[PDB]
């Protein structure tokens, strides 16, 4: 019933929505862990020899998987606009 056009326009929306929510998801996630990062740092000097050197490789995966969201986010953004047939 509807037209090509009415769908076509509502799926636009749809895009644009999705790719709005994940947006605020990535950068909510990157402001926590950079806030808890601030926390630890503070007395760090003080924690036993091998619990810092803990540190410094679960801190290193914690941001490379939120480093990653952010990533597919980007591309998201691109591949949508693309398909609006716009390239600036």
């Amino acid at each position: 019933s509807p037209s090509v056009s009415d769908y076509t326009r509502a799926n636009f929306g749809g895009l644009s929505e999705g790719e709005a929510q994940f947006s605020m998801t990535a950068r909510a996630l990157l402001d926590e862990l950079t806030d808890l990062e601030g926390k630890l740092r503070a007395k760090l000097d003080r924690w036993d020899g091998d619990a810092q050197a803990a540190y410094w490789n679960y801190q290193k995966e914690w941001d490379a998987a939120a480093k990653d969201m952010q990533n597919v986010v980007a591309q998201l953004g691109v591949a949508i606009r693309e398909a609006h047939d716009n390239y600036q």
